Order: structure tokens, then sequence, then C-alpha cells
């Protein structure tokens, strides 16, 4: 009943760089996860466990509190199942314009949270609230993962082959929200498709073959690929067609409902990648708000891994692989 | 205000505090070690950017040292007003934060931001406590003896440097005492007689208090003079410099409170944004928490005491 209050939901908005610079630095240590670029903490306790601490939240990006809720928590959740982590608990945020709404819908939005965090096997832990003139939620995740798989850091390699758990778009389909979404399956798609939880994650961070699993969120998959090839210093190739879609993305796209998020991303990766026509480029730079995993890995797995997937339904898409760099070649090609 | 948790259902376990209302949520792994995790963030209470931000982390890593825990991370929370405030401004905030996380030994990791309207900051922190160690809020008992680590009058003194009626030699107190760190609180955790732990926060000591007794099915006896009082608070709040959540304290547990004159009443309601640390203590444990206190430079005396329930729930030894 209000997306309504947001409002301008991109891109200055979400994590603006400027204050996304404030990380610092430091050396004290037991600190091995976040002392630079990282959006999560991880703390190692010395017996073999660390901890992860998480942080997301955000202004409305549905209009339906409940699903709001969901989708933040899940967000929020997803951080600590790409690096291969269990939560064991989560607190929430949440500003409120009591002047201006009702405890009834803040309470939806809680539930809703609450919601995505049964669906992580966890239980919302109580939180914190403020009065705020823009409505905010989201949560302080709690996780923990063995220290080998943080302390030994792939670095993905090249032969890897590239799977996504999730098809892109849902920048342009919330986007396609703002007016001409067309009532068909584009009702509510966007919705379950953030609303799946990453939690395969964690199965597959038990698996050598692996060598890179990161969440595609915000940056889009230009950005977070090219990330994942920035580290590991080699380059990509993707089939542009392999690319798990929602139904009726290029039609939004080319029809002109492309969030101004996607624009950011350019400025940040397009160098990074080819000369690209305009509808593919918007596909490529979209945001994923609580997107799917991608995941770097080699053949001595194609399968085993594979299997996982099925084990929790998602298998799975293959997008392309990654390869040694080359000159004139860019980082990241499309084909 | 909130409530806006709990809930209609359920999931549990193996969380130990929640979800009732404790000061920070606590997880149990199997090994002897639980994991707490808190949130608190602000809008402005001062002028100063960075004492701000020293302010609303001190106040965030309060509630693990509550639970009986030691901080190991935080991150931050924050929202500006991008079109607003400069973001020399915010790194000033955020430079008070990972001032504060140094001074209970931890990074300020990171965090998340967003563009808002108004100012927002604050630290969502992880702390970790032995099992058995854990102090909840809610596990006092008759027979204990009441203590508390910072003086009280803080809100009175924001609000009278806020009217300008702040005397000169008053300069800055307020913020010195809410930029003390709750440190003791990981110590108090290894005493078996200290049944009961929480922090003084803004629902004022009779607030807080009020909850001890709740929770614990007790009620409580306290003496108005043998309470720490900062400098010329009394005076202060005699033509008050009485804030306006003084009187929402008031209203919420004021029903419960035996009677008081008005700046008595006023104090002891008054909010202390990032307060010391409450205990509720056994005869036999006395000695070691005022020891204890006394390493981290606190000098303790008991405020009151707690009994079992009869008549009304805090009664002051008024004055
Ligand atoms: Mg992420
Ligand atoms: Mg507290």
């Amino acid at each position: 009943h209000g997306a309504g209050c947001g409002c301008k939901i991109s891109p200055k908005v979400l994590e603006t760089i400027l204050h996304s610079e404030q990380a610092k630095f430091v050396d004290p240590n037991l600190l091995v996860g976040n002392e630079t670029r990282d959006d999560a903490a991880v703390y190692d306790l010395g017996n073999g466990t660390s901890v992860i601490s998480t942080t997301d939240f955000f202004m409305p990006i549905v209009d339906n509190p409940f699903d709001f809720g969901r989708i933040a928590a899940t967000n929020a959740i997803s951080d600590i199942f790409a690096m291969g982590g269990k939560p064991i608990m989560a607190i929430a945020i949440l500003g409120w314009p009591i002047n201006k709404l009702s405890p009834e819908i803040a309470r939806e939005v809680t539930e809703g949270g609450r919601y995505a965090c049964r669906q992580a096997g966890i239980a919302l832990a109580g939180g914190h609230s403020i009065d705020a003139p823009e409505p905010i939620f989201g949560l302080a995740v709690t996780g923990i993962v063995p220290t080998e798989r943080v302390k030994k850091n792939s670095t993905a390699q090249a032969g890897c082959k590239l799977f996504l758990t999730k098809p892109l778009g849902i920048g342009v389909l919330t986007t396609a929200e703002k007016k001409s979404l067309l009532k068909p399956e584009h009702q509510g798609l966007a919705t379950e498709v953030m609303c799946r939880m990453n939690i395969a994650g964690a199965s597959f961070a038990n698996i050598e073959g692996v060598k890179a699993m990161t969440d595609v969120t915000g940056f889009g998959l230009l950005g977070h690929l090219s990330e994942m090839c920035q580290g590991a210093g080699v380059q990509a190739r993707v089939d542009y067609e392999a690319i798990p879609k929602l139904p009726g993305v290029e039609e939004y796209i080319k029809l002109g409902a492309v969030p101004g998020g996607t624009e950011r991303n350019f400025a940040s990766y397009g160098h990074l990648m080819g000369e690209m026509p305009r509808e593919v480029r918007d596909l490529l730079c979209d945001p994923q708000t609580s997107g799917g995993l991608l995941l770097a890995v080699m053949p001595e797995a194609e399968n085993e891994v594979k299997a996982t997937a099925a084990e929790f339904g998602i298998e799975l898409t293959a997008i392309g692989e990654l390869v040694p760099a080359r000159g004139g070649r860019a980082m990241v090609e499309i084909r």
C-alpha cells in the first residue's frame, strides 16, 4: 500500500559510495573478515570456528509490507550464505514514521522479516527501532563458518565454469512496477524470486571443487563477476543467452524501465566490459536485490555440485567460463 | 512505543536471551561459549559530530557489557542526508564511533549506509560470553543488594546546556560520563553471586529497575541519598532542566512507584543515554563486586535492595 513513501529508491539512496568508504583501515586483528572493502565482518574464535556479522537495510522496494520485510531480511541473510556460513540469529533494524504510518503496518513488515528468518532456520531475536521520516527495514545477522573456509580463500581459477542460482532482472521488474508493469506473470514473480533464500550456499562451501562463491546483488552480474575476476587475475567469457532471465525483462528494458542503479553500475564497471548494445548492458548492470549465488566451479565437480543444486532444487545455470588473462581481450566479454 | 516484535507463533532455541525483552540476543554454541548480538542507533543527541559518534557507539556496546559479554565486533549503521549535511561531518561521526569501539577493544568494521532525510548513527555489535556466565536482566532474587556504576543526571545536563542554564564549572561533564565504557560488566560476569545485570538507558533508573522487578517477580526499596548523582543535577532539576522524555517515563511506569516529590521523581526518571550498569548482587558476593568495581575506578555503595513482593513495586526511602 505504499512503496509510495520511499521515495526515490535508486541509486543515491542505498549504500551510497561516498558513505561506503568509511570502513577505514586497521590491524589489531582476530578480525579476519572486513577491514577494507568488504560487506561483512568475520572474527576467528581460535577453536576452528569464526563468527560472521553482517547488516543490511533499505527503504521499501515493494508496496506490500509483509513482502518488503521478507525481502529485506532475505537479502541481509544472504551475505552469510554467500561466504558459506550458517546464520545463528538476527535482530531487526526498523525506522518508522509513526506520525504518518500506523504501527499495524510496521508489524506486518516485521512479521515478514520473522518469516524470512524462519526460512533461514533462525529466530528474529528482537531488535531496535526509532521514529524516522522514511521507513527503513533490515537485519543485523550473525553466523558461524569454519575458520579454514575464510582463512584459506580461493580465488577462482582459469578453467572454472560459471553458475547462477537465480535468473536476472529483479531491478527492471521492480522498475517496471513504477508504471507499465503488466498484469500477467509479471505480478509477484520478482517478489517470489527475491524471497528464495540462498540456503544452499552453506552446502556449496563444503565442496572443494568450487573455487569462488558470491551473491549477485546490486552491483549486478557485471560488477560481481568482474570483482570475482579481479582477484584470481583472470578474465571471463559469458554466453549472454544462457543467462537465466525473468519473464519479459528485455521488453521492459527496451520499453525503458531501467533503474538508475544500473547507470551507477555502468559508471563503475563499464570499462571492464566490451562495448555493448544498450539493452544487454542494462541487463548486465541491473542491480539484483536479494539475488542468487554466482559460483566458480571446476569440472572435477561440475556434477558433484550440480547434484547439490538439485538437492535444494535450484539446479542451475551455466553462463560461461573463466579464461587466463590475454591481451586485447576484455575482462568480461559477452557472446 | 514499539512492541512490533512478538508476534504470534514462534520458533525456538538455542536462543537463550529472547524473546521477552533483554538488552541483547544470545545464542548457545554447545561448546561452553555463547554469542551475543545487539544493535542500537540514534538521531544526533549533541552538536559535536565526533562526540555524537562516540556516544551512540558507547551506548550500543553497553548492551554486550550488560549481558556480561566481551565485545568482539562492531559494524556501522548510518543514514545521512547527503544533500543536506557534508560527508566530512559523516566521517567525523564515524570517527567518534571508531574511537569508542577502540575503547571497547574492538574495530569498527565497515557497516551499511543509506541516504536518509535525518542523520542516524549506531552500531550492530557482537560479543561473546561463557554460557554459564550470562547475566540476564530478569534473574534477580529477593535478598539482592542493588548497585549503579554511573551517577544519575545526564538528561538534566543535556537540557540545561540546551536551555543555556549550564554553569561553566559543568562544561562537557555529561559527554565524558556518557563516553565512559561499561567494560566492568565483562568482569562482573565472573561473579556467581551477581544474579542480574542491566544498563540504565533513557527509560530512567526507575524504568530499568522496574524491568528487573517485573522480570524477577520481586520488589525494590531504594535510598534516594545513596544514589550517585551528577554535580548540580539536583540543583539543575530545581528550576529544571527536566527533559520531555522524563514525563514519558513517569507516564510509563509511574503508577508502579510510591509517593515521591516532583524534583526527586524528575531525577529518578531522568533519561540516561549511555548510562551505568545496574546490578542485583547476593550479600555473599557484595565484597567481590565492590572490589572488582574498584579496579575500574568505580566506588560502589548499595542504592537499595530487593525484597519479596507485597505492596508497590519500587519505593523510595524518599526525601
Ligand atoms: Mg551480499
Ligand atoms: Mg540496554
